[PDB]
């Protein structure tokens, strides 16, 4: 999957999550609690824009974007793909000190960064964590996953094995 | 509207309705009940944090919720009725360096008279005056206030707005 | 319900939550928008994992397991029934210092693979070897621990009666056909 900076959102778009909507044989009864499920899920959106305001609104815009939250409403910026070669760097120790480590992987791309939560790139190689005995990380880095111990780099892996919170209809 | 809300006592106890036992027609019956038990671990998650929310929810109404470990305390929420005071400057005047995260409020009713708190969420008027947060440069926020919003700032009011501009993740499904 | 003990995730099984996929009169109008309820879903579930990976790994599977982070990515340890006999402590207070206490009370039961585990109730009838919940004491201190098929019922830090919560609240939406 496709790369993305996320530009810092500006006090100029500012959005909010629609609210809980009115609600209205066998296809009657359905519209209803379709509805009534709609309504109710809207307080978990509710909980999670607090904390992730950028993933509920790239989820209900359908497009990457970046996201804050000043107070009770969202600020929404548009984040941009990469089109380059990204380039992950083998160490994760933080060259000035010891005892602290970046907690995601170091990347440069065309700048020197850091991989965020899916496939984000950001600019700011300010994700810091105190250092661990058997560190051992997967990074989903494009298509597949990087994997790193002792925060040294080691290989790209795949992991095929595969988890799902569906229900099949 | 507005509402305060008192806080819920050891008094009726209640949990989280547990995962539940489950031709097209049945079918998607067996997926909407399935989908029932996997949502349900999403309101228990929630209900941690924010017991409060997933109990009004639950329930219709506005209510306030506190977890005694694994259980749910409850209290229904009084409507405000009245007018409100809101403060200008969010700035607390006992320090420099903290203010207050959301705007102050006055208003007043039930027993027993009138109480200087501050605006919560999605219209709770508190009167705790604790939600605090040291001050920043270019610190603009909206909060809801009724219908609409009040803007501010740099920790002071600007002016009353609006927001037309709706985020949804609702699903459609026009029948 | 049973008990379960968790044993701690190596990264022997490594796991990915599976990604959202390409959504296809009045039936179709249906499986279409629910394809896209699921995925739409799929956020917060992205979100859950990362806050308690456990239950949406049990969730998934349908079997009781217990999931660590590594990464951008979930171990994954499937639990096991206990089966014997469990002695329950009377006192959430901690011996070592005056203000500590537990959150959750001490547990004694035997397994299989290792003998007699000094331990500690966690969510869901789960059963932890660790006894290091520890929160700080309180007055006017009540909770009510999830104990089986009922729940223990504590006050001040110290065992009081086996309480039945017959009182129920749900998030549920009904749909009958």
């Amino acid at each position: 999957d496709r790369f993305y900076v996320c530009p810092p959102p500006s006090g100029s778009t500012v959005v909010r999550l629609e609210p809980e909507q009115a609600c209205p044989d066998m296809l009657s009864r359905i519209a209803a609690a379709w509805c009534e499920l709609q309504n109710k899920d809207r307080t978990l959106w509710g909980e999670m824009s607090r904390l992730n305001p950028s993933a509920v609104a790239t989820a209900a815009l359908g497009q990457r974007v970046s996201a804050r939250m000043l107070g009770d409403v969202m600020a929404i910026s548009r984040c941009v793909e990469v089109r380059g070669g990204v380039y992950v760097q083998n160490s994760m120790r933080v060259p000035g000190e010891r005892g602290t480590c970046y907690s995601r992987p170091l990347v440069t791309f065309e700048i020197e960064g850091q991989l965020g939560d899916d496939n984000e790139l950001l600019i700011s190689r300010d994700l810091i964590e105190p250092c661990t005995g058997n560190h051992r990380r997967y990074f989903k880095l494009g298509g597949g996953y990087v994997y790193y111990e002792d925060y040294s780099y080691v290989r790209m892996v795949e992991v095929p094995e595969t988890i799902s919170t569906r229900v099949t209809l």
